[PDB]
């Protein structure tokens, strides 16, 4: 019984389509994009060019969701790289301190993790993906959403796709607003804050014996320096390759070109070590960029009307920096959010309402998290009203940064700023007794004067072919 529609077919229309299979008859996900039977690039997700992280908490989330997820990526070459114990990482505040493991990340190809989540997510016949199709309306009014008007690209038939629940998850470029314009509602207030980030992205081929258990390498801006915000991050993938992201909010963006690509990793940033590494593989592929970087968030929950029936969840609610490496966990807890709705409320007067309110909670941290380092940088553009963002700026830092600090050199600090960060815990987690005394009990190691990396690792980046 009952029908759901889910508008675009990638990451957050997969998760919540499996979800919706346990709930209702039939899923039926509509999408404008040509999907290819393989792990391979598409049009519809360009993103897919650039490393993505998936962080524990999103992970953990994606495999309660779709079981056998995280051993299928494994077992296809993705890498599972322990936090702080498997990164290399010069933060805003210094080296981070390689202590014992206390998350995780999984770090592969964003085309294979695209195919996995799919391809075990349509082994439910319920679901159908319905590629190369328009959404071209919503169905009924501003009280109740009733299903879809979509054309099929290939013949230019319109046709009308009944649901009880319509769940857009059409990404960062969402037609949304013009959707709910057309039902005749109020604009929703859009949040923004723009640093002017691009990224540049280059694939290599490593050391043949480094192509497993090297670390996730990564040289950060210095949020509260008063210089643009540059960072080069070196991510292990499937089958040998390193993808390498430099990046740089306004006025100091990287080059787009091949030959200024590698310079940018060595001098443009804080640390030299990303620029240091690729000296040692081959590049696969010329640049590619992206400008896909804004903080925006737009608030359905608070519209002053809401029709029942529609949900409004990932990228197309709200979309994050990647450089914080959140939007697929973020994605990832508003389908949980929407489950828990569902659980309790079922399909009565409120479901939605309640839904699009939950999903307002679940992006919040990872909102909370880009947002307060972003804001800072030179010539930033904002649009907000959030009053962590407009008031009691020194207040906010103090807080964020003695945290940050502590972190690097004190073990439990440590697991508690990892467990937010990898959106593992709540914002409300910092401020556990415990953790504000280990920030108080402050280092318990020394500050490492060069990157931690391990004797064994480094000794994985030759071949000694050369040598009898
Ligand atoms: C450069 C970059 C790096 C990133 N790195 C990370 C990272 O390290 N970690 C992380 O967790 N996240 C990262 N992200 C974010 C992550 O890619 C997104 O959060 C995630 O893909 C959101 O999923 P989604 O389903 O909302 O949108 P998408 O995955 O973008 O999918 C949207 C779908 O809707 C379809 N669609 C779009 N418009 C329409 C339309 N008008 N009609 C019909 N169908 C439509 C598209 O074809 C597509 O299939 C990064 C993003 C970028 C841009
Ligand atoms: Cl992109």
């Amino acid at each position: 019984t009952r029908s759901a529609v889910v508008l675009g077919g990638g990451m957050a229309g997969m998760l919540v389509s499996s979800m919706l299979a346990r709930h209702v008859g039939s899923v039926t996900v509509i999408d404008r994009d040509a999907f290819p039977a393989g792990p391979d690039l598409r049009k519809g997700v360009p993103q897919a060019r650039h490393a993505h992280i998936l962080w524990s908490g999103g992970a953990r989330i994606v495999e309660e969701l779709l079981p056998g997820t995280t051993d299928r990526l494994l077992g296809a070459g993705a890498h599972r790289i322990g936090i702080p114990d498997g990164q290399v990482s010069y933060t805003a505040y210094g080296w981070q301190h390689r202590f014992p493991e206390a998350q995780f990340m999984i770090a592969c190809s964003r085309a294979l993790l695209d195919w996995t989540v799919r391809e075990e997510t349509l082994r439910e016949e319920r679901i159908a993906l319905v590629e190369k199709t328009e959404v071209l309306a919503l169905l009924g009014d501003a009280g109740r959403v009733t299903g879809v008007r979509v054309r099929d690209q290939e013949s230019g038939e319109e046709r009308e796709v009944p649901a009880d629940l319509v769940v857009d998850t059409t990404g960062r470029g969402s037609p949304s607003k013009r959707l709910l314009a057309e039902l005749g509602l109020p604009a929703p207030e859009e949040e923004f804050v723009d640093s002017g980030m691009v990224y540049a992205t280059r694939l290599f081929r490593a050391p043949e014996a480094a192509a497993t258990n090297f670390p996730l390498v990564s040289v950060h801006a210095d949020h509260r320096a008063g210089r643009p915000g540059c960072n080069a991050v070196l991510m292990p993938i499937e089958d040998g390759r390193w993808i390498v992201t430099v990046s740089g909010t306004r006025g100091g963006e990287p080059p787009a070109d091949d030959e200024g690509f590698a310079r940018f990793a060595r001098d443009g940033v804080r640390h030299p070590l990303v620029g240091e590494l690729i000296a040692k593989a081959q590049p696969l592929t010329s640049v590619e960029r992206s400008r896909s970087t804004v903080n925006r968030r737009l608030h359905y929950d608070r519209l002053a009307t809401w029709p029942e029936g529609l949900v409004v969840l990932g990228d197309a609610v709200a979309a994050f920096n990647p450089v914080y490496g959140h939007g697929m966990s973020a994605a990832a807890h508003s389908v949980l959010a929407l489950r828990s709705q569902l659980g309790q409320r079922a399909f009565q007067p409120g479901l939605a309402r309640a839904a699009q309110r939950a999903i307002a909670v679940a992006v919040d941290d990872a909102w909370v998290l880009a947002t307060s380092h972003d804001i800072g940088y030179p010539g930033c553009r904002t649009q907000t009203r959030d009053p962590r963002l407009t008031r009691h700026a020194g207040e906010r830092q103090r807080v964020t940064d003695l945290v940050g600090l502590t972190a690097t050199r004190n073990q439990v600090v440590n697991r508690a700023a990892v467990a937010l960060n990898t959106l593992s815990a709540g914002m409300a987690s910092m401020q556990d007794p415990a953790v504000m005394a280990a920030v108080r009990r402050g280092p318990e190691v020394p500050a490492p004067t060069e990157p931690p990396l391990r004797p064994d690792e480094v000794a994985r980046l030759v071949s000694g072919a050369g040598v009898t």
